[PDB]
């Protein structure tokens, strides 16, 4: 790096010569005397009406005997050090040295210096030292191309070097082209040219010889030449250019959203520990126009950043800081129709974060179950089509078990319908506070007064005292959380207790006070038949095998198809078959790893065996053998090929006698107009089968109203304007009045995306999600029941006394009810 | 006078401090105006991407053919002079009905909203609350009409959710998907009037040119 140091020494000596050239002349006075080195210096004076003009004052300038000799020093290195470049550096040319305008701007500066050596009377002779400001000027660009010390930066410091330069060359110029005439100060003329160049012209000084009044115009050509080329390069650096603090966290997709960064922006901000956090977005597509909207919105200016860019790419993973940030959060783009491939692309993104930052918790959302084992080293994975029909599948045993699950992994305070009339609407609102929460149970004033005794005494003693529901716990011992260990379980001031409240133990501080502003059997301190087996053929890794009703033989591949009669059976519809129990009729388009995960949950060993309903898949495609092979052990699980828009295939599935009937049918460049073919199939069966039980799953949350549309009803149309309200108030939960999905017959998969953002600051929510879906089978943990409340348990008056009564028989613990009022249209 | 680089000059600064004040304070003003200057320049930049009695017209793409004859139609009436117009498009705005919206006979009538019925906010900002009559016109052009079909049975469906005391004016494709907007105020199915006129034309000679002449606003000086 020594050339850059020549030219830094070179662009110092420029500066300190000009510099040099305004200590002479701060020194220099006219008045005293001015001549020719010596003998005859003359007085001089300057008469307005004589117009001849005397050069004695512009061609001498008294000059002193050290100041002369340190600047002829200054310019001879000056002058070696620039012919020690062009000799250095030739690259193919001799010659257009000196028709590039640097040289002759050099040496007429600097070898007047030179020549002043021979001859003693002209050393005290003006040479214009302020020119050379314009070389130090050029030094600096040099500079730049190698040197930082920011891309437009340097261009708007080199504008303001040359409007330096363009003042420096007219107070020198002027002052000293006026030393013949009204004998300028150079403060005066500093003054005069920086109103010159503002066009201000104010007048009150002004050049008053034909020299001056020249100098002023050819400056003001120069200036209105070289100014506009500077402006014109920072107008393409800007054209160009145009196309923070500590804690973030980096959010990578393939294509934003507006619908997923307001999920994430609603769900990461609403905690008050991560508010001084920004939200870095790696996404390799260009920003979308309703993205570019909402961030211009002041709240997130400052808090969203987009980086358009790649994970693997290890340039944009360092403009994203992701060696610094807090957590990653990979998501599948669900939009996309090959779901394999989106697969396979966060697979990647994971491990290019995993390798670029090894230190940084990954946060992956994954769509097939197959392709989860390949980011299970990730701290939180969250797998769509596992939930997806494992929450469809709850529905037809538990109804409404999606809605639970959605209320719980929300962040609410539970303020929502508080002003509404109905008493329902008031108490669903309220309810849809509770969260699940963990607390080291000897730091838990809900249940430390419980030690040493069971899990259930303590869960139900806690709800009859503050109201917060117990439903698991985590032993030290272990990293495995229990729902539900039973009665058996002996609690301990090591264990980290899981209970669902409308507020944490901390943040209920006030109710505490508020204890303080006070201040059945009984619970005990103490406490062709089926085998029953494991599915033979898991379908793929990460699959948690759960004890299921199974078949004694396989069943051939010929018996599983509901349409074609085959050696065994000459059936060809669910009506020949005759079953005892109500279908379940799966209208899915694929038959994959999810539908797998559809009929684990309806034939695991605890659900009733006499209670078994048949499944018939509703296929548009026919099933790959290994679907089959997963499938042919599971009794009363049959398939057909068919749709929802198919009034024919309904029929033959036995959608006369089906409880439920499950679509999950996927089908534009408008976002919401996804889900308008799923909307209106399912609306025309919800007309042809008012009686029929339809659940849906549908890509946004805002078209969960369209699910069973009375135009005619004033009561579904007055839910809007409390919707609107809800949404006026900025809660997260404004679909949550739609009567269909209270009910829970729609659920949207964005609710999944929400609970992995939770899981940034509820590491067990996925645990817990999954414990209670079924998808993972922890020995000794519990499973999600239900039970009907019927005129003969009504002596039971109350919920708390239901708890008593679960709680000293068999040891259950009530989540919550699924309430049913009329409501005739 | 200095600020707008007037520069009268009767009456200037006569001291040294007063002189450099003027200086440095003009260098002050042409550095921090510019910054001024291109925050404007950024919100401009970004901004280029009324009366009572208005109508929301709702289609998924605006061409200038169905665009005149619903004006010629609608303003036909002088009744219906004091109305102004508000399309809802989720498409960007026609390169041929930018031209026509740019006569000042439409300027202050049409305005133009890209948007969707579906997004409660692109219907607040339609004033859908306050609209006179709603028009949701499915797309012929497209090559999928069961799809256009329902994306217009929503459009009705987000309508009369948001405003349910707006009379609906809704055109059908396929007669099957006609039971849906049943609740609207005026449905008209194209297949169904197509087919039927087709087939009278076939008993009755050019029975459409005089169901055409009957329905359209004219004055009889042809
Ligand atoms: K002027
Ligand atoms: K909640
Ligand atoms: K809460
Ligand atoms: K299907
Ligand atoms: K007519
Ligand atoms: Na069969
Ligand atoms: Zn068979």
């Amino acid at each position: 790096r020594s050339s850059l140091r020549i030219r830094l020494f070179n662009f110092s000596l420029k500066l300190l010569t000009c510099l040099l050239y305004i200590v002479r002349v701060l020194l220099d006075d006219p008045a005293l005397g001015i001549g020719c080195w010596g003998c005859p210096k003359q007085n001089y004076s300057f008469n307005d009406s004589s117009s001849e003009i005397n050069w004695a004052p512009i061609l001498w300038v008294e000059r002193k005997m050290t100041l002369w000799a340190i600047q002829v020093i200054v310019a001879i290195i000056s002058f070696l050090e620039t012919m020690l470049l062009i000799y250095l550096s030739y690259k193919g040319n001799i010659w257009e040295q000196i028709f590039r305008v640097s040289f002759v701007l050099e040496m007429i500066n600097t070898l007047p210096f030179i020549i002043t050596i021979f001859w003693p009377p002209l050393r005290n002779l003006f040479i214009p030292v302020f020119l050379n400001c314009w070389l130090a000027k050029h030094a600096l660009e040099n500079m730049i191309n190698d040197f930082h010390r920011s891309a437009m930066f340097n261009q708007v410091l080199i504008l303001f070097c040359t409007l330096l330069c363009l003042v420096f060359t007219g107070t020198c110029g002027i002052q000293h082209l006026e030393r013949a005439g009204e004998n300028l100060s150079l403060l005066t003329s500093f003054y005069f040219c920086i109103v010159t160049f503002s066009t201000v012209g104010y007048g009150d000084v002004t050049p008053k010889i034909w020299p001056s009044q020249l100098l002023v115009v050819i400056m003001i050509c120069v200036a209105l030449v070289v100014l506009p080329l500077q402006f014109e390069e920072l107008v393409y650096l800007w054209m160009e250019r145009q196309k923070q603090t500590e804690k973030h966290v980096v959010l990578c997709v393939s294509s934003l959203k507006i619908d997923l960064l307001m999920d994430f922006l609603n769900e990461f901000y609403a905690h008050p520990r991560l508010q001084d956090y920004y939200v870095v977005i790696l996404c390799p597509t260009e920003m979308d126009v309703q993205v570019r909207r909402v961030l211009q919105i002041p709240l997130w200016s400052q808090r969203v950043i987009y980086l358009q860019g790649s994970a693997l790419k290890d340039q944009d993973l360092m403009r994203a800081k992701m060696d610094n940030g807090e957590a990653c959060f990979i998501l599948s783009s669900r939009n996309e129709v090959d779901r394999t491939a989106a697969d396979h692309q966060t697979i990647l993104r994971a491990w290019a974060v995993k390798d670029f930052a090894p230190n940084c918790p990954l946060y992956v959302q994954i769509l097939k179950p197959e392709n989860k084992f390949h980011v299970k080293f990730a701290d939180h994975v969250v797998c769509e089509e596992e939930c997806k029909y494992a929450m469809l599948a709850l529905n037809c045993i538990c109804p409404a078990t999606s809605t639970l699950i959605t209320l719980l992994v929300h962040t609410s305070r539970g303020q929502e319908g508080q002003e509404s009339p109905e008493q329902w609407q008031r108490m669903y609102g309220r309810c849809s506070g509770n969260e699940v929460y963990h607390i080291r149970m000897g730091d838990s004033k809900f249940f430390r007064e419980y030690e040493g005794k069971s899990f259930t005494y303590a869960a139900f003693h806690a709800h009859k005292k503050y109201g917060v529901c117990l439903i698991g716990l985590k032993r030290e011992d272990n990293k495995s959380i229990l729902l539900n260990p039973g009665p058996r379980h002996i609690l301990a001031a090591s264990d980290t207790c899981f209970y669902i409240n409308i507020t944490k133990e901390e943040n209920s501080a006030f109710i505490f006070k508020q204890e303080e502003k006070r201040k059945i059997a009984p619970v005990l301190e103490l406490a062709v038949e089926y085998v029953k087996g494991y599915p033979p053929n898991s379908p793929y890794i990460g699959s948690s095998p759960t004890l299921c009703h199974l078949l004694p033989v396989k069943a051939p591949f010929c018996c599983l198809r509901l349409d074609k009669g085959c050696k065994h059976n000459s059936y060809e519809d669910a009506k020949a078959y005759g079953f005892k129990n109500k279908l379940i009729i799966v209208s899915a388009e694929t038959a994959g790893n999810g539908l797998y995960n559809f009929i684990v949950p309806l034939r695991a060993y605890y659900r009733s065996r006499k209670e078994l309903n048949p499944i018939v898949l509703l296929l548009d495609n026919k099933p790959d053998h290994h679907f089959l092979e997963a499938i042919c052990c599971f009794p009363m699980v049959y398939y057909m090929e068919g749709s929802v828009d198919n009034l024919d295939s309904l029929l033959q599935c036995g959608i006369i006698y089906a409880d439920n009937l499950v679509v999950v049918d996927k089908e534009a460049e408008e976002d919401y107009m996804a889900d308008a073919k799923t909307i209106v199939n399912v609306q025309t069966m919800f007309r042809l089968f008012p009686s029929l039980s339809i659940t849906t799953e549908l890509t946004h949350p805002s078209n969960m109203r369209f699910m069973q549309f009375r135009a005619k009803d004033s009561y579904s149309l007055a839910l809007s304007k409390l919707e609107k309200r809800e949404r006026e108030n900025g809660s997260n939960l404004a679909f949550m009045f739609r009567l269909p999905f209270a009910a829970g017959r729609v659920f949207s998969i964005s609710m999944l995306d929400t609970l992995l953002y939770q899981s940034f600051v509820k590491d067990y929510m996925i645990t817990i999600t999954r414990l209670l879906l079924g998808l993972d089978t922890t020995p000794g943990s519990g499973y999600l029941c239900a039970m009907k409340i019927t005129e003969g348990d009504l002596w039971i008056r109350t919920y708390g006394r239901l708890f008593q009564k679960l709680c000293s028989s068999s040891a259950e613990i009530p989540i919550g009810i699924y309430r049913t009022e009329s409501h005739v249209f």
